[PDB]
């Protein structure tokens, strides 16, 4: 259950399990998703981290984790490589 840091995106740690396969190809999508998620989650409600997994086919799982007082905002989201609804999937 140890994570490696793919990237810090505007204060949000984008993490993946230590030995998870490579995800670099998803980074532009992940960055857009984090950008859009920040639009509805600011200040104390900003997520601490997002765990990225999957992505070996056309689907990536992003788990946004908040501080404990804001853990009711934690979400698992699924994004596709081809589809382009990041503005509405990532709120």
């Amino acid at each position: 259950s140890k994570f490696r840091l793919l990237e810090n995106v505007n204060g949000v740690e984008v993490l993946t399990p230590l030995n998870h396969p490579p995800l670099q190809a998803w980074m532009p999508s992940i960055r857009q998703c984090v950008n859009k998620y920040a639009e509805t989650h600011t200040g104390d409600s900003a997520p601490v981290k997002v765990i990225a997994t999957g992505g070996q086919g056309n689907q990536l799982i992003l788990n946004y984790i908040h501080t404990l007082p804001h853990s009711n905002e934690n979400v698992t989201l699924r994004i596709f490589s081809e589809q382009n609804d990041l503005g509405s999937i990532c709120k």
